[PDB]
């Protein structure tokens, strides 16, 4: 009842190479008949209907947001038990594998424009009070390099996929550090401060992010302990990446605050 998305039907849509996985995905790329549009597909695991339910949840979200750095979501295609995802494809992939593939020849000022892009996605969030709850590197797509003299990159913030309410301790536990604490045992726009936070980190160390070594145990002890994750060494960002990713969700600092750090 509270939901609204495009109901795609199967005979317009063809899938064709195996690109990754998700949380509960297989990604792919496909085409969907409109012309033959070049997108994204991702088949949800055979799952519970309160999993599906979630699924539903984040295509109604996305279908009814617009930003030029949120990706697309076209709908979502039933088949039965099996429900399909139709997004946007982002021609570059997803930065983290990007990023370490690239270590090395990345400069500094290239990932200042990525935070500030992704910053004005986040900020356009806020601003409709609504939760993204997944803002990681895997979730960042590059639509442009942005290497080539004259050029400057282009990034499209993924669907987050299956809604964070729905998944298990096992997976939130995984998922640290872009997690934000108060999402271990909650659902507010501050927990996107936190991915934020920890995104920058994971882009500042070229698609390493901290703690990712670490063990279940280890990583729920790291949060349990109030540990402080790494500064990067330049000052000005590292004050920026720790006010993000402070404990208390409400001293993690407005998005105006954020894109105001960034731009100078
Ligand atoms: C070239 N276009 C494109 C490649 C690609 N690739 C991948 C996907 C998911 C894992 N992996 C992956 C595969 C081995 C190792 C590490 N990561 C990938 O490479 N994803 C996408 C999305 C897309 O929305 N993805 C989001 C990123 C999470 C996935 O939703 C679950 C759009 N466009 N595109």
């Amino acid at each position: 009842s509270q939901l609204s998305f495009h109901r795609v039907d199967q005979k317009e849509i063809t899938q064709l190479s195996h690109l990754g996985q998700g949380t509960r995905t297989n990604v792919y790329e496909g085409r969907l008949r409109v012309q033959e549009l070049r997108v994204v597909l991702k088949v949800l695991d055979p799952s519970h209907h309160d999993i599906a339910l979630a699924f539903y949840e984040t295509a109604s979200l996305m279908s009814q947001v617009s930003h030029t750095h949120l990706a697309f979501v076209h709908g979502v295609c039933v088949r039965g038990p099996e429900n399909i995802m139709v997004t946007e494809y982002v021609e570059h992939g997803p930065l983290d594998v990007w990023l370490r593939r690239e270590r090395g020849h990345v400069p500094m000022a290239w990932k200042m424009v990525v935070a500030q892009q992704l910053a004005s996605a986040l900020s356009y969030l806020e601003n409709k009070n609504l939760v993204h709850g997944n803002v990681c590197g895997r979730n960042i797509l590059l639509a442009r390099l942005g290497l080539a003299e004259g050029t400057s990159p282009f990034i499209k913030l993924s669907d987050p996929g299956v809604g964070l309410g729905a998944l298990s301790r096992e997976e939130r536990v995984e998922r640290i550090p872009w997690l934000a604490p108060e999402c271990l045992p909650s659902l507010s726009t501050a927990m996107d401060k936190w991915g934020f936070g920890a995104t920058l980190l994971e882009i500042c160390f070229d698609g390493e992010a901290p703690l990712q070594s670490r063990s279940p145990s280890e990583k729920e002890h790291f949060y349990q302990r109030q540990h402080r994750l790494p500064e990067p060494s330049c000052p000005q960002l590292a004050t920026l990446t720790s006010q993000c990713l402070t404990y208390e969700p409400t001293q993690r600092p407005s998005f105006r605050t954020i894109l105001r750090d960034l731009t100078r």
